[PDB]
RNA sequence: AUUAAGACAUUCGUGAGUGAUUUAUUUCCAUGAAGUGGCGU
């Protein structure tokens, strides 16, 4: 299981659209590795990892030129899960 | 010409007087104006 963000950024570069930044999207847990390229001959698992810690709808991706943006918008694909409050609670007492 | 004849059960007379469709009853019960951040390790 890997990122939905890296999931998203993979297809934007599948056509010519250069995103701002100097380092490729992260693979692997550790080390300073970079991979703007194929994962591996076998394949990779992509799931909406960030849904469980608070569902999000619209993702702005900063194109190289400020002039435009690129937007990814998320929907339940069957109109069931339109919400998820973050399953974490922050309590500040004294 | 005969125990006959004669005689409107009629006159007068308000179905009227008194009397609230009123009394009692919560438009109320349940319900988070809330959720999420995104972008260049």
């Amino acid at each position: 299981y890997r990122w939905e963000k890296r999931k998203m950024k993979q297809l934007i570069k599948a056509r010519g659209y250069e995103l701002k930044g100097d380092h490729s999207p992260i693979s692997g847990i550790r080390e300073n590795d970079n991979s703007w390229n194929d994962p591996n001959p076998n394949g990779y698992n992509y799931a909406y990892i960030r849904a469980i810690l608070g569902l999000a709808e619209q993702y702005e991706f900063q194109l190289e030129t400020p002039y435009q943006k690129a937007i990814v918008k998320i929907k339940s694909a069957n109109n069931c899960i339109s919400r998820y409050k973050s399953p974490l609670l922050f309590k500040i007492i004294n």
